[PDB]
């Protein structure tokens, strides 16, 4: 058949770095999503707190296939 | 721990211009959304009947804090 | 009243080129989302086998209106 | 029938703020062109004049449908 | 000598999809417009009734040499 | 002469919506800063504290005229 | 391993089209290339002649891999 | 009062390079409009022909005063 | 009260890659600069010497808050 | 003399994150190419997997130097 | 050691085109600033009086290196 | 026939400004390939050195026919 995805936005952080902020977006989001497919770096911001980084903060596109 | 957040997209209308409209979207996505953090605006548009404008039209993204 | 619009992103699918993959994607969405309003194109893409074209892929932003 | 729309670009101002810019504007727009139908905000901008803000100045595509 | 062009932008609509939408605006562009040498599509859109595409709407960039 | 000017970025921030955010940033580098001439809006975002809006945050740049 | 790709600029066209025009691009770009993967299209533009469009042209990235 | 103003978008050409195709370009547009005030590049391309530059064409958009 | 910030550009550099790139500019930014609340990755470049990476560049903007 | 630099794109992958899939793409790109001098991040993405990250994926544009 | 780069915004003028506006700019920034590297060109604007360039306006970031 | 073209990435260098570095850019260019047909300048950049222009940097997307 020809499938459709589905695109959401979602934010990953982690004071370890750029790497781990996807990681754990991504770990969050297959919790409860499901067929995931892709995912696409939107930006990559911090949050800074007394002049070190608190958290990376990634947000990224993740596409999954929609179930019939 | 490391927070996960979920960005969405949605759009306030309102003929009272874009603070009115920014409030409008906004005050609805609180009324079944749970931890709002921060809106972005995508876009600034509107719907001219008349010559007038009848709504003010702004579209943002909207940040979130998933719940585990 | 003013009503406040949802935006979501998908990506429809065909061999067939751009036209049958928004309407394919669209006739998904539309299975189980109601009160669609407009899509916007974000991107023509495809995927390639055997230097053919096995399906086009078409990611849309599609606006649907809130129910109270 | 298949209407067409032409798209033109123009830039309201006033001291006043970005909605009065905007009404400003398109206020001056309706009283030689037809039809209007929407806007799009292109940018926010303005003039500073001993401190204070003289003008904003929002720059607006505005879409209008074309006569036969 | 050295030519000046006019680029000027036409939004063209069909339920037939995009290719239809760029003719039909194109055609209308044509009929008072002259000297026309290219165009650039700056959007893909659409419009939704019932959960079909009811108009294509393909928002062009048009430019055309004018005269002296 | 031929006047240089230096372009530099802050972010106003008011509860009272973007035009109150635009004055309040640029009133606060009015106090520091001389030959201040335009700006340009960035960005409009806000924080969000129970559901409602805390700030507007409003990114601009802001040109002014270098001294000899 | 870990695949590396190759991506390259090309054009498509045809009178006849969007689709007719990617698939002519890419029909030429298989002729001399291989593991051709993925496209993405960068922008549909057209020549105009005596008021027609002569040729669509569209821009395409085209992802494919590279061999050892 | 406030002014309105209209923006309006050129391509002047020259083998002579950036300088000479804008100024070209502009002093074409100065013959039949009035009140211009400013310009803003938008591309700069050419067009080959043996290898050499026939024409830089610059795109610009061209801000003037509309009249009341 | 309605605090103002201040946004600044800075390249971090290092040949151990992203991460280390980001921390090492922040960590000098840190030194001079007091109140830095966050950054936005806005590049990733790198210089290659002897087909290697000699440092990768990372440029952020940084953002403070202004001291009354 | 005055060089000329030309201006490719590949992608890099691997399992093992952004700065491996960098690294692993330039390190391919070496092997076939001469006066390597920088490269340029466009994008950061991946295939995922059972909920897991197969591989990041970082286009890049890759710089070198024109030989003679 | 791992250079740390800071990167400003300045708009170079000059009535005899863009390479004067540019040498124009980067001459006052090197009065004040030491260790300048490089530039980037972010636009091509200017003011016309009368029908003419009165200044043609070339605003850059301008990349220097830190002292520790 | 429709013929298919081929768009690669140049960076044209010269210390006598822009034009000077898009014709010796396109220079070399010529030298190795043929049909070339247009280019669109990407950015303008420059190395300083001693605060002076050492060589302006102008990136050029350059498109050409391929032969059958
Ligand atoms: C324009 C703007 C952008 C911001 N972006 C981020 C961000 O990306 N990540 C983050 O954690 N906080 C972000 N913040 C919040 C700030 O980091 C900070 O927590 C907040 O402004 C309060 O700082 P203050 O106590 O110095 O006023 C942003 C704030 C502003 C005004
Ligand atoms: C390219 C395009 C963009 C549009 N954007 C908006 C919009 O932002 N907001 C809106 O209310 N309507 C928008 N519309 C709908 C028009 O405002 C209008 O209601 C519709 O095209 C019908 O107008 P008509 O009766 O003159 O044909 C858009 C239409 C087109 C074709
Ligand atoms: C940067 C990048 C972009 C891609 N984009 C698409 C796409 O738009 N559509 C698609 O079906 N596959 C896409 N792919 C997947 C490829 O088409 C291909 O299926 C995958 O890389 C495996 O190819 P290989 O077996 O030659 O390594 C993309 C892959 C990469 C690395
Ligand atoms: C890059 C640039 C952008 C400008 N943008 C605006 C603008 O958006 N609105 C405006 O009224 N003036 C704008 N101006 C004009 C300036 O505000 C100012 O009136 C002009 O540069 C003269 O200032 P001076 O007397 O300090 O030299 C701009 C000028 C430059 C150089
Ligand atoms: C942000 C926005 C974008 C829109 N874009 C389009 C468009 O591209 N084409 C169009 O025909 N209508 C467009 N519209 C109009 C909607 O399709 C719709 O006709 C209008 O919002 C009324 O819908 P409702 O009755 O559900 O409130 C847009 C509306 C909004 C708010
Ligand atoms: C991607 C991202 C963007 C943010 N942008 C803003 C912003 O524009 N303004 C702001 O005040 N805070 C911003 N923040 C900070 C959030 O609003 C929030 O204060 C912070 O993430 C802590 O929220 P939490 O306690 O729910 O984890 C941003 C945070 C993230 C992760
Ligand atoms: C800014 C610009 C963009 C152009 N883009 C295209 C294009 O996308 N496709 C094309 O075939 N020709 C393109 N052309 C060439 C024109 O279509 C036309 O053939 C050329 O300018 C000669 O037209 P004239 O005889 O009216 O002067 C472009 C020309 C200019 C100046
Ligand atoms: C994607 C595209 C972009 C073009 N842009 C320009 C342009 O900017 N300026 C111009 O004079 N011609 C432009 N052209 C027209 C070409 O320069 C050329 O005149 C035309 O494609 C015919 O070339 P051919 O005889 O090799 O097929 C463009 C053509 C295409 C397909
Ligand atoms: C368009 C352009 C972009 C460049 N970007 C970077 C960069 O991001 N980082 C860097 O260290 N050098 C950059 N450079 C400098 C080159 O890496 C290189 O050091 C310089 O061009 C001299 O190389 P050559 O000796 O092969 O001529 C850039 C040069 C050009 C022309
Ligand atoms: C819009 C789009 C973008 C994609 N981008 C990528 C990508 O960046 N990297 C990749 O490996 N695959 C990419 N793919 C391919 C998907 O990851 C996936 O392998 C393909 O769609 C088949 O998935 P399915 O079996 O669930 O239908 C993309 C596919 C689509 C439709
Ligand atoms: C949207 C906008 C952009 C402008 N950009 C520039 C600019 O780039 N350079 C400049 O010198 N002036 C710029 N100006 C100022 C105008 O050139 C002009 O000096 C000012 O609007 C007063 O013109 P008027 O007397 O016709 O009302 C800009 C003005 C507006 C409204
Ligand atoms: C973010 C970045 C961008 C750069 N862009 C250019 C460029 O466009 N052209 C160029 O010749 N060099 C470019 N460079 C290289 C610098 O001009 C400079 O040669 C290099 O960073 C070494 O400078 P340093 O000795 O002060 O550390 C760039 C460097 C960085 C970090
Ligand atoms: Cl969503
Ligand atoms: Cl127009
Ligand atoms: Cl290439
Ligand atoms: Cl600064």
């Amino acid at each position: 058949s020809n499938h459709t995805y589905r695109v959401i936005e979602i934010v990953g952080t982690s004071p370890d770095g750029v790497d781990a902020a996807i990681q754990g977006g991504l770990a969050r989001a297959a919790q409860t999503m499901r067929a995931l497919d892709w995912f696409e770096v939107q930006s990559i911001r911090g949050h800074l707190v007394d002049g070190a980084v608190a958290h990376f903060q990634v947000t990224m596109k993740v596409g999954f296939r929609l179930e019939d």
